[PDB]
């Protein structure tokens, strides 16, 4: 009996349909997947990217970046919400082929040098090419690219290196405050007792109350679902969106009783 | 139509068929699968492995070390021919449950360091997940563990820091010089005029004659078949086995027919 | 008029003065400098050194070792407080010469990765040879080496890594907790609006919070002289020591009025 | 009698002597001091910087790219001769301060993920602050910016590796090939039966060849006077200026010399 074999990191069809670009605000503009956010931020000095999606989705982005005017060289900075494989996976060939940077946290920096490898909860199984980081950030760090100012806070929980990043837009001269905030679940996470992170509960729960107090007038989540944006209705993304409140408190809830059955 | 699914890397069931220790000298063991070289020293002040095989492979590792009666702290050092997942795959994994060293070049380990992503040929499709290398060996370096030295020689070729390694044991207090050359193949990989690769014939060539001139009584591959190895029939897996010279003239007769293929 | 020449790291003698191993508890030695804290802790299956001091002080540790029946071999551990100059100096090349492991979380990783370079508050001015971090522990985590625990506290401050080690260990018999507590101090730092670390003052505080609650029988500081140690004295060392509720409780006010003339 | 003080790494005063931008070609501008290159190639899409000088000349570089009308976002690529603290000192800096991506083989990336550090002839002695090359280039590889064509030529020696750079500019229309080679001194190294380095002689007499080789119609040198460059003088600094077989015959004539005088 030989040993098993490999098995890749497949996803739902969605995460990987492609999709134009749906606008968000002026300077604002969603160019991932219909399930996937990647944020594009075109200022007067070059572009931002926050996050990327599945590693397969490099070509895309390039193109939709090709479609908004934007050359693989102006890309200036890359952002990230956590290092995971559906998130973080093309950093490392958009570091290669745009001449960008990435700026991160400690603990996002660390599990993206190792590509996703040796998670906490998901082990060598979700694995990515590994990429590095140029820039260390802090806790309530100010990046500013182009006049545009990106506000780093770092909610705990999903991975110990969630940030969620919030900056003002405008919307026909009007300024909107727009909060991408991180994923808050925990996907067959141990909860209680968990050796690898002990203090895994305390994370959540202050990362609840950050989400809550966040300046947001307009939210995206890296999966556009966990705050009710439809990306495919185009101009209807936005209807039913959620609030920073309505998100936090929706994920607690399921934080709770996920922590209450896991007792059993 | 959405983008492509992430496939994993697939190999022979011979490659994960484990075996038993099957003994190579008085302090060489082959540990690995049946068609993949892991080779154990045990010396007076530890013992030493030589490559790993694939990245689901740590765990017979650590069994097969188990039956030798070396502890996981009793590894004190791992060394490579390649860093590519078939024969590199467990090195990260190995380190954090064995406290480890890795000794290997610097193309080996910038290559380790990013898990095989980034391949010259392969690009991304065969990833593992990364280590890095604590010490830098230069050629002709000498690693000495319990007073057994390893004598490392360059012979780049399959990967820019394909490494030979020749160390002088025992058969029954009678000295053989063991030779662990690494594979002189070039699996679908252009020669002629490779932008990633510019001097890949003039390296090849040169590494031909390398192996030629190895101190070697006895040959051993990273793939056991590439020098006439057959680790399944225990007692007589050397029996048919191929020289130095045998394997440098017949590695090097595949690459110039493969080369005037290729012009064609 | 030619470009400022680079001026080193120069520091009190006494930090530079050796002594030889002098005895905290049944497991516990000081084994660095009079002025300078570096704990080895001999288990059964091995040694675990906590900080080593200034770079040049390599040597002196491994002598130390040497006397205490320490092969380099084996050292299987280095754990660290604050990943600068005077507290991880010799750690890199603690790892060439002993063929140990060094455990620390993300924010002491990366400080350690690049040597001190790009300080918070001192930019380049205290740069010490770089090491990488093999293991990343999170708060809370234990570490067990030959039976004993080590526990890790996280109390950023003085670097966003600064981090508490507590462990129990024996003197006759009788169990004692020591807790390795980092330091609290700010030498020059700018409190109040700092770019580079925004909540800074959240994180002292925090930090003065998690010091009194330590688990702590017996405390020792990086700096002897913080905690009212006098390592010089030898057997009347520990004699006027001070508690966790004293040393934070002291640390405090200190913060508090560098906190308001910095308001000045 | 304490251990002895960290000593900085002092050079000659003229090696930190500020220059005005000294134009060689239509498109290369020597940019650093007076006894220290760093070359700047300004292209219709971005500016190259080769080398850089010692660790405080970071703002002496931004200042005369200014000059130039070159802005820090505008520095696309960082190319390297060696990675020395007197010629990639302000690598870590300038890549912080101008969203530049570093290209350097194996061997000058794993000295420069060190800084220095580990030398195989200075130890830690010459440390500056470490920086990660983001393309690993190889032997005879070419890497085009704005039309710009640099092609890389392996001549280890001085660094395992230190690399020669050969582009084509133009001088009022009519095409010059200038070659970058780097240094093929040996200040205090063991030449024969180093171990860290075995076969530097070979890689040594090989560098000699290679050099004499390289298209070159104007030869630059990381210290001017290398080559009898003086940048002092303003437009007559290239007046009595070496060849590649005059630079790479002086240089052997030393080696040899020195080889011999080392056997005594
Ligand atoms: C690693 O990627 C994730 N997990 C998986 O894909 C597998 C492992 C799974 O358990 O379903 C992960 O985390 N995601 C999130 C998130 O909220 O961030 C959600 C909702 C689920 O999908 C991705
Ligand atoms: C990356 O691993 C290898 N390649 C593959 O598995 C795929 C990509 C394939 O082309 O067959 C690779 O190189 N090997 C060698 C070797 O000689 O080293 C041989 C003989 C073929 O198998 C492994
Ligand atoms: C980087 O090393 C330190 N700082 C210096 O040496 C210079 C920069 C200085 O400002 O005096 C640093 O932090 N230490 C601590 C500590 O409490 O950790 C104290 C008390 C002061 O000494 C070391
Ligand atoms: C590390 O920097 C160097 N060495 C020193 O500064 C000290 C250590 C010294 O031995 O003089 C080094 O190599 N250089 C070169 C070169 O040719 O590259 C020359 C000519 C001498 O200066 C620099
Ligand atoms: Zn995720
Ligand atoms: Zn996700
Ligand atoms: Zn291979
Ligand atoms: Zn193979
Ligand atoms: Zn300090
Ligand atoms: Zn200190
Ligand atoms: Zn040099
Ligand atoms: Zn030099």
């Amino acid at each position: 009996a030989p040993l098993p074999q490999l098995r890749a990191y497949t996803v739902d069809a969605s995460w990987l349909q492609p999709m134009a670009p749906l606008q968000v605000a002026d300077h604002t503009w969603q160019i991932g997947t219909e399930d996937l956010t990647a944020l594009l931020v075109q200022t007067a000095e070059g572009a931002v990217l926050l996050d990327g999606g599945m590693p397969q989705m490099a070509g895309h982005l390039l193109d939709n970046m090709k479609l908004r005017g934007v050359a693989p060289q102006d890309l200036r900075l890359i952002l990230l919400s956590h290092a995971h494989a559906d998130h973080a996976g093309p950093v490392a060939e958009l570091k290669r082929r745009t001449g960008a940077h990435v700026a991160a946290n400690a603990e996002t920096a660390v599990l993206l040098a190792r590509g996703g490898s040796n998670d906490l909860h998901f082990g060598d199984g979700i694995t990515y090419p590994p990429a590095s980081a140029d820039r260390i950030i802090m806790d309530g760090e100010v990046v500013t690219v182009g006049g545009i100012a990106f506000t780093a806070h770092f909610m705990p929980g999903h991975t110990p290196g969630s940030t969620a990043w919030t900056w003002t837009d405008t919307r026909d001269g009007k300024p909107v405050r727009i909060a991408y905030a991180d994923s808050l679940s925990a996907p067959g996470y141990q909860l209680k007792g968990n050796p690898r992170y002990p203090r895994l509960i305390e994370d959540y729960k202050r990362s609840f109350a950050t989400v809550r107090a966040l300046p947001c007038d307009l939210l995206l989540t890296p999966h556009p679902g966990a705050s009710n944006w439809n990306y495919a209705v185009g101009s209807k993304a936005s209807a039913e969106a959620l609030t920073c409140n309505a998100y936090a408190d929706a994920a607690e809830k399921k934080f709770d009783a996920q922590l209450a059955r896991e007792t059993a």
